[PDB]
């Protein structure tokens, strides 16, 4: 119902790689259509932002959760 794509309100993020970022959308019209949105960024320095990374993200068939949590943030104990 409503053939509209929501306004998708978001901070559309801005900064990416100085933190974990990965952002895939596939979206799987059985009408035939298929469009794939893919932007892998992984910090290649260091690799420690949001106490461990900011947003975890996975992979979704279109959208739904995770698999992780978003914000992730915590301190990886003491080994």
């Amino acid at each position: 119902m409503i053939d509209n794509e929501k306004v998708t309100s978001g901070h559309t993020t801005t900064t990416r790689r100085s933190c974990s970022k990965v952002i895939t959308k596939t979206v799987t019209n059985a009408d035939g259509r298929t469009e794939t949105t893919k932007e892998v960024v992984k910090s290649e320095d260091g690799s420690d932002c949001g106490d461990a990374d900011f947003d975890w993200h996975h992979t979704f068939p279109s959208r739904g959760n995770l698999d992780d949590f978003f914000h992730r943030d915590k301190d990886d104990f003491f080994t």
